Order: C-alpha cells, then structure tokens, then sequence
C-alpha cells in the first residue's frame, strides 16, 4: 500500500509532520482494510452499497465526528414553528429541472446546515425567478448565533429561516465561504432573497416527505451519519444501527425513485464531488425512516428580498 | 474471508471433493487479494476499469486459458476471403435496435467463436426481417469441423461463415446448447438462415471497424483474453501488454461510444451476465488496436434459407 499512500495523499493534498504521518498511516490503512472488506460483500450481493477512499479515509469516525457531527433534534420538534405538510410523481429528480446547484464543499467546518438551507433556497428562488443563483453559506455561519446557530459547531436549518424571515440573504459571490466563522458582514444592499414561511415534516412519514419533495422542490433533511456513510462511494445506502433520534448531519433530498424493486431518496451532500456520487448518496426509501430522514426536514416559502 | 468463500460456493453452484476444496480456497484468496488491489488503484484514478469475482474466481488463468483460449490468427489473415471492408455515427449502441439477444453462457467449452458467429449473423437476420431470433451455436460446434473448427477446442466465425454458405444455421429452440460436442443434428427442414458473403476487417483500423459496426451492425471480433479481462467487472478495460497478434477469444462488438474523453468499443460476451457489465465489457478504442480488436473482424451478409 506505499505507493496508494503517497497518490493519495497528493490526490488530497495531505502533509503530515514526523509526528503524525505514521499514525495516520495507521488510520489510512485500517479504514482501508474495512473498505475492502466491505467492497467484497457488495460484489456477492450482500450489501446494496460501496465504500470508496476520498478525503476523510486518514480520519477516525470519532474524530469526523467531533469535527462534523452535532445532534440536531429535539422531542420539541415534534410540533414544528412551520406548517406541517401534507398527488405527486413516482420518481422526480430535480437537478434535471436546474433547480440545484453543483455540490460544494464545507471543508474543516461543521456547516452542512448552512449547505442545507443554501440549497433547498437555491431550489425555491431559481424554481420561482426562472434564474441561476447560489447561495451564501457564509452570511448563515457568520451572522444567525442570535437565532441558536453555533457556526462551525453545528446548528438547524430551521433557526436559519428565522434568520431570513428578516434578513435578506446574499448571494455566493457577494458573501464568499470561508470555512472559517467570522464577524457578521451582512450588506441589505445585496440580499436576494427572504423566507416567508415554511413547511415541515417532522413526523418520520416518508410518504409526507415525498409529497413535500414531489410537489415543492428540494428539501432541508437531517440524517444520522455513521462510519459507513463517511465512507459511502455508490449504490443504495442503509444501516441497521441508524436511529432517527440521532440525526446529526443535514443535507438535501432532491429527489426519489426506484432501482430493481428498492426505492431510495436522492441527497446531496457538503462534502464535494470526491465523496459519494459525484457528491451525492441514494439512501434506502420506504424502509423505517433510515437514518432520520423524515425526521427534520423542512422547505421555506421563498420571496424577493425586496 | 470464510463467509464469503461459501457464499461465493453457493453464488456459483460450487461443489469440491476433499481433495480440492482447499487448492480451490487457494486460488480464489490469491485472485481476491488481486482484485482488492486493484481496484483501490482504480478508486485513485490509477486504472480506467475494476475487477470483480465471478463464476471463474477458483480458476488460475493457466487453467482458464487451457479451456477457453486459443490462438486465432495466423499471418495468412492479412489478405481474407471475404471483402475487406471501405460515412456513420460518432456513437452507436446496435441493442438499442433490438438487434441484439440477451447474454447467453458458453459453459465449460471453449466455443466463443460460435457465440460471435450466432450474435453477427442474429443481428442481421433481425435487422433484415424485423423479427426475434436466436441462432444455434450448437449447430457450429457439432457439425462445422470439415471446415476446420475445433468445436469446444476452438474455432473461427469465417470457417462458420463457410459452412453456412451451403447449410442453414437453425435456432436455438430448435439445436439448443449442451456444451459438449456431439454429433452433427442438422435438420435442413429447419434452417433459417444463410451466409451468401463476409465483409471483413483484419488491419488493425479501428476506423475501418468503426464504419463496419456504424453502417451494417454488430460484428464478430476475437481479442487477447489475459488474466485481468478474465477478472473484468466494470469501466473501461485497457492493457499494455496484449498483443494483436495473440487474439484467442471471439466476442461481438455491438457498437463504441464516448465517456468523458475516452473511447471506447462495446463488446458482448458470453460468460453470461455474472461477467464484466452484465456480461459485456467496454475496450478501449483508438488506442493502438487494443487486444487486437480490429485484426480479425468480421460481418456477414446473411439471407433467408430459403
């Protein structure tokens, strides 16, 4: 595995010190290992997902964890601030709309709820103004710690559109992502766009969630990410140690369907195109709510910021 | 790896006497650490195709190699008895027409050369007629060796060509395939079709079979079968050390395309669907004759009978 260390360590652009480069090593290759192992199953038909390398495989579940992980529900959530929702299409996948944006990359930041918000209002505004936008995931890091968020420490995609109930949201360009938390730089000048509202579906209904994602365009989700998720390459993810209570990262469900008999959701990710496919992971739908994703998920009604 | 050895044994209907279980365990750990290699190579960007296990996974190439392969061209090849062949699309896919019958299984005999014979003259015969058929290879293994084939020791498509010149070849229903030759079951009240001549492409052009496969259909090819074609799973499958003169295996060339810069020729088998991309296997094209794909090509005119 030599020469695999060393081409993927430029492929990442990993530089370690002495003190470190063995132990991630280390690390490397026990993930590795489990990756094979796993990959092998999957051949035989004994799994419905692949694992693959990508810029996470020198880190420990724990460490990513500690890093990008934060239980995000509440008992509390059961009865939403939105409006809970509930005649809609078999399979829908709204990237063949324009209505998402390419995957982006969160970097060393815990903001897959900012990613999350950005998106499903990137969704809304380019559905309802026929027109391409991408949206600011630093303005939400930066500047909603009054409204509960803790920036690269974790926060809800909920709390933001509270935010942007009063405040305009910027645009990528405007309001660029650092990765970094700083001082709020918020310029009404340039918000675009605000939130008038928004629906919820707490309930654990993946029917009320596909009604939500068929009939009104990409949706907020929250899901409980797990080693094999951190290491997810291809194919129709599931676990059997998922909880829906312990939901813990949040995402984009952007749309359903169905491969030879198994339904899953089409989700895009913060962690760029290196993870998943191409950025994405299909996770099993239809099947006890896997990994929470009916669980925390919510679509703002978007407006002109004015 | 003790699970998965006896739920491979069980995938593939595999059944060892004492004396063998364990040299069986052998082989198929070391092919097993080959394709786990690999393919962490090709999750790097390293290698353009994967491997995979596969009803050939206990098998050392050496053995595959005595059963299945056989040298097929000779430097008489260059000028052939058919009419060499001299305006098509960039890509093409001849099942999208429905000139193409499922993947079908050769068994434990080395009678590719009759697979590619069948698969060539089906797509003409349903192109010509606009009706189903599936031809008998069967007929060409038992009853074509005064014309120099070789049965399950091997064969050529333009020794079949000869033969059914005079004699109709017969569907599968009604000569179907037992892989064992036996003596010559020709019904003429049931041929259904014949060869009145054979374009050929033995140049090495890729262009030149670029425009056969574009104008008139999918055509017999013979390729160098090494270890890692036997192990194929997926991609793109490229070699350095194939040779255009060590082609020992029949295949069909259905069409050629594109994907994100690289050529690439599509080519159906007959290991059944367990084998590469539910049983085909994308080669490079325009890449120095990859494996010798245009040094024995060939494509008949077919007729009713009559």
């Amino acid at each position: 595995n030599d020469d695999l260390w060393h081409q993927w360590k430029r492929m990442y652009n990993k530089e370690y010190n002495g003190a470190d480069d063995q132990h991630r090593r280390n690390i490397w290759e026990k993930n590795v290992k489990h990756i094979q192992e796993h990959n092998l199953r999957h051949d035989l038909g004994l799994v419905t997902y692949t694992l693959g390398l990508n810029q996470f495989t020198d880190m420990t579940f724990e460490e990513f964890k500690a890093k990008y992980l934060t239980e995000m529900s509440r008992a509390s959530d059961i009865l939403s601030h939105g409006v809970p929702y509930e005649a809609v299409p078999d399979k829908i996948d709204w990237r063949e709309s324009g209505y998402v944006t390419e995957v982006k990359d969160q970097g060393n930041c815990g903001s897959g709820w900012a990613f999350s918000t950005t998106g499903t209002m990137e969704g809304q505004y380019m559905k309802n103004e026929r027109t391409s936008i991408s949206f600011s995931e630093q303005q939400l890091v930066d500047c909603s710690r009054p409204w509960g968020n803790n920036g690269c420490g974790g926060g809800l995609m909920e709390n933001a559109y509270q935010y942007l109930k009063q405040f305009g949201l910027e645009t990528e360009s405007s309001y660029p992502y650092t990765a970094v938390e700083g001082q709020c730089r918020y310029n009404k000048q340039l918000g675009v766009a605000k939130v008038t509202g928004f629906y919820t579906v707490h309930s654990g209904s993946e029917v009320e969630l596909k009604n939500l994602v068929g009939a009104e365009g990409p949706a907020a989700v929250a899901v409980d990410v797990e080693s094999d998720f951190m290491m997810y390459r291809s194919g129709i993810y599931q676990s059997q140690t998922c909880s829906p209570l312990r939901v813990n990262h949040a995402v984009l469900a952007v749309g359903y369907g169905t491969q030879g008999g198994t339904d899953y959701w089409i989700v895009k990710n913060s962690w760029g195109l290196s993870w998943g496919e191409r950025g994405y992971i299909r996770m099993v739908r239809n099947r006890g709510n896997m990994c929470g994703i009916a669980s925390l998920a919510s679509l703002p009604m978007v407006a002109r910021f004015p």
